């Protein structure tokens, strides 16, 4: 039979994060074989590494950014191509996106800048390493490109507020949610110039480069001012409803997301995860989850269960590891009524979960549709929750189970599917057979008591 038909505007956003640390060079030749069959599972967005030049070169990342207006078309930093490829390779890459569906995410360093091409010695301060040519800025910051948006001006020490923990003369740190200074040449979004330049940069990487939005990187650091007014200026200036993440990693998410105070932000919901450590000691209390996502600040969460700093050969951030359950944990973020859930590269290829997560994809895509509701039978072993489906869509809805226990054996739950008389089956074949629901909706179903394949997903029978 053939699967919900979704209207298109109603399909759920799930993003893949297309790296992880050192991964993938030469990524953007790659990057259309590799996004293929992740649109086909219902991936809708990717978050790319740092496409711009970096101070190492191939060797780079991408966050030790050197020039933002370089995508691997400049022989700067001893190399023309970045680590992932050459401009014209991202352009075709960008291009057999689209024609997938997917949206295409940039991940824009602005805090600081590293590798300056010279000193400068400061009046009043001394020797610094603030001169920075920027080949591409030359090229592309035109005001035959930009207008009212151009200002001619050189990225010296006066583009900069300081550097190691110093202000340079004349200069403030930025009104800034955490701790202003992070490392290297730090960027002064206080003056105007650089403003209206950075403006014109996010014009450039939606409307001409063809991204489709920004993972904002160490953006708690950066002025909450000058971040509210670029998200503003480049949503208003592109025709689509461009996507923004803030990389805030903060205490206080839901207070930075109220500085900053503009509806087009959304935020990584690194509280969430938290409770990924717990399931992954096969003792978390399954009644509760916090986060973003469970806040009213929901609306505006991005939810993950790793990245490429919170799982990083050596773990050099020293961060609690999410080891086992990985499986629940991607289940519980995917079907999540709201948030956008994020499936980390180095989960579903260099650790292998392609062939289960794909099914879970596959539900969000599919199944994940209407009201949301919480179970109050959970246990401190099995949390559930119901999707209601759409009635104008038969086949949508689920009723997801996940075990925080490696006991074996299976354990049944009654609940309410809010599909009275219908008849469901486990859509990851974790539990085999149907579970038939009564006049009320209510049916018991069951999950299996393991790490290993304790996630049930039930969906109705065609």
């Amino acid at each position: 039979s053939e699967l919900p038909q979704i209207p298109p505007q109603q399909v759920n956003n799930t993003m893949y994060q297309a790296f992880y640390w050192d991964a993938y060079p030469g990524l953007w030749a790659n990057l259309p074989a590799m996004a293929a069959p992740l649109a086909e599972r219902g991936i809708t967005s990717m978050w790319l590494p740092p496409a711009a030049k970096g101070m190492n070169g191939t060797f780079s990342v991408g966050y030790d950014v050197y020039d933002l207006w370089d995508l691997g078309e400049f022989n700067q930093k001893g190399t023309t191509a970045t680590r992932y490829g050459t401009r014209q390779q991202l352009q075709q890459a960008l291009s057999a996106l689209d024609q997938l569906g997917i949206q295409a995410y940039f991940d824009v360093v602005f805090n600081h800048r590293m590798g300056a091409d010279a000193q400068e010695h400061i009046p009043g301060f001394g020797l610094a390493w603030t001169e920075y040519h920027l080949q591409g800025r030359q090229a592309h910051y035109t005001q035959q490109n930009w207008g009212y948006l151009w200002h001619d001006f050189d990225w010296n020490w006066t583009a900069f507020n300081g550097s190691d923990n110093q202000l340079y003369p004349g200069k403030w740190w930025g009104n800034t949610f955490h701790f202003p200074y992070l490392m290297g040449e730090d960027v002064d979004y206080n003056r105007f110039e650089v403003q209206q330049e950075m403006k014109a940069w996010g014009e450039w990487i939606i409307n001409s480069v063809g991204f489709s939005g920004f993972r904002m990187d160490a953006i708690a650091h950066v002025d909450t001012d000058f971040t509210r007014d670029w998200i503003n200026h480049v949503q208003w200036a592109t025709s689509e409803d461009v996507f923004f993440v803030a990389e805030a990693w903060v205490s206080d998410i839901n207070g930075y997301l109220d500085a900053v105070n503009t509806p087009h932000l959304r935020a990584f919901d690194f509280n969430l995860r938290e409770d990924f450590v717990a399931l992954s000691s096969g003792s978390k209390d399954m009644r509760w989850w916090g986060g973003l996502v469970n806040s009213q600040h929901r609306d505006r969460a991005v939810t993950f269960v790793d990245n490429h700093d919170t799982s990083r050969a050596g773990n050099p951030y020293g961060m609690p590891q999410v080891i086992n359950y990985k499986n629940q944990a991607y289940a519980y973020i995917l079907l999540r009524e709201h948030g956008v859930p994020t499936v980390f590269a180095r989960d579903y290829d260099e650790f292998g979960m392609a062939p289960t997560l794909d099914k879970l994809i596959e539900a969000r895509r599919y199944f994940a549709y209407g009201p949301g509701h919480e179970y109050s039978g959970n246990t401190e072993a099995v949390y559930a929750y119901v999707r209601e489906g759409l009635s104008t869509v038969p086949g949508t809805g689920l009723v997801m189970l996940i075990s925080g226990r490696n006991w074996g054996g299976q354990q049944s739950f009654t609940i309410n599917s809010h599909q009275p008389n219908t008849t469901f089956y486990d859509y990851t074949g974790n539990v085999s057979g149907t579970v038939t629901t009564n006049a009320q909706g209510y049916g018991s179903f069951p999950v299996t008591m393991t790490e290993s394949t304790g996630w049930s997903v039930w969906v109705p029978q065609s």
